[PDB]
């Protein structure tokens, strides 16, 4: 049985049909795969808020699931319906994908024709929180809207920013369209490598471009070029307007009271 | 610093104007404000084309900006020049306007006369654009005209089609206002839905003008939820159907070569 979908965030509503699909895959007596297409459509307009992870990360969170392959949007978009099936979904007898599931040149290819070539279609529904409906799209507003609070309950998780490298580490996201926060500060919880983990104050702020740098606390040495994986726990301030160590120190104030305030909430 | 003016469908002239507000600001060490007037005058004369959006979404964008307030064009076309810099711009500097900016009692007051009350006035020389200089009317004209592909140039985005929701398609209740209307046909548009998802569809002008949206890829009800539209291109011309078949078979028609624009669009990238 094969799962197919972008899975850009391996969102609550993700693993709904991830989780179907093993399910499926126990009583049909089959094996599991899930094929992950790299890049939506949208990813190429304009105006595309940008993937809440790398297709790497992606992969290595589908990959806790079942066996990952990466459908390579480059590949796939000129397809017609028949060749993807031709190409991708020789022997599979079932394919478990979200509503309103398209492929191929025009979204041509949908799960009614994916039946008309005798393969059983397992259209998962939407999970709903809170009255809305979980995508990635509405993740995505939110990092953008910085209302990263608001998040777990349609990601299954805080939201992450992941790269390389008073003092502050710059973390290089990398070279994938990656969605933005809103400008400004947070609290954030910094995994450092060998399992260390310390809290941080994080700026998100210009330079078009924009630029993630973090404050780790109760830690001096130099990540310069490891990897930082960080958690997006709270918006504390918009960026502002050199006063700038005193802000940058109420910020860093802010945080210990919000962390002695975690820690006494036994 | 001051701007000034009306700023329907705030175009790239516009932003000129209100960037030079904010340029202007930065340089004196001084805060910003917009005053938006609510309607131009010929709003409330014989046949005008309608806004290109409400001033709530125009505030919405202008704010985007800085500081903004809505002046009532009745409660200020009526003060005189004296009025209104007595009431609106003590303590200002500088006002930052477009070409021909008039205010007050039979238009009375224009840059000159702030001028002379001490405070600089800096007009600004409209945008031009493919010879044409951009203007609210000009884009008025193109919706009209249903020449929505050419609209990005002039206004600086894809024109839109805002409101309420009033095979499945949305009825789009644009509200109460004086607003412009598309040529009648059929369109390609963006669809921006609530969540922060945004899915193609296409939509129906026909026939005040009812605007229809048949979304494509998406299921449920937006029975009172916003919808914002970019109308994309014009497909084709409304026509009359003397068989109801021949209708669904059009719509049917629509939604496919919708898929192909749609593809050549994301291709057209590379
Ligand atoms: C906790 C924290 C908060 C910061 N907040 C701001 C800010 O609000 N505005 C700003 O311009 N720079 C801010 N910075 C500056 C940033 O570290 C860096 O010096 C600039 O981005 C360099 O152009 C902040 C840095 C830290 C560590
Ligand atoms: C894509 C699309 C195209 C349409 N084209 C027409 C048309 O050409 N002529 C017409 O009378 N109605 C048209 N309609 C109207 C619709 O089928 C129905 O008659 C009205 O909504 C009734 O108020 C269209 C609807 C959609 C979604």
């Amino acid at each position: 049985v094969v799962s197919i979908g972008v899975f850009d965030g391996v969102h609550i509503g993700h693993q709904k049909v991830l989780r179907t699909m093993k399910e499926i895959a126990f009583f049909r007596k089959d094996d599991s795969l899930i094929y992950t297409i790299s890049y939506p459509p949208e990813y190429f307009l304009p105006d595309f808020p940008g993937l809440l992870m790398t297709v790497e990360s992606r992969v290595e969170m589908l990959s806790r699931y079942a066996r990952t392959v990466v459908l390579d949007f480059f590949r796939i978009k000129d397809l017609t319906p028949e060749g993807f099936v031709e190409r991708y979904l020789s022997g599979v007898s079932a394919v478990v994908v979200g509503r309103d599931f398209r492929f191929g040149k025009n979204a041509s290819g949908n799960a009614s024709f994916l039946r008309k070539k005798g393969v059983e279609v397992y259209e998962i529904e939407d999970v709903v929180v809170q009255g809305k409906r979980v995508s990635s799209s509405l993740i995505r507003n939110l990092v953008q809207e910085g209302r990263v609070e608001e998040i777990p309950a349609y990601l299954g998780r805080y939201f992450e920013i992941e790269g390389i490298v008073f003092p502050t580490a710059n973390i290089d996201r990398g070279n994938e369209k990656l969605v933005d926060l809103k400008r400004g500060v947070y609290l954030v919880r910094v995994h450092l490598p060998d399992g260390k983990k310390k809290f941080g104050v994080m700026n998100v702020g210009f330079r078009r471009n924009v630029k993630y740098e973090v404050y780790i606390l109760d830690f001096e040495g130099d990540l310069y070029g490891q990897r930082l994986k960080l958690e997006v726990l709270k918006f504390m301030r918009d960026e502002k307007k050199e006063e700038l160590k005193a802000a940058i120190d109420q910020d860093v104030k802010s945080a210990r009271n919000m962390i002695d305030d975690i820690i006494n909430s036994k």
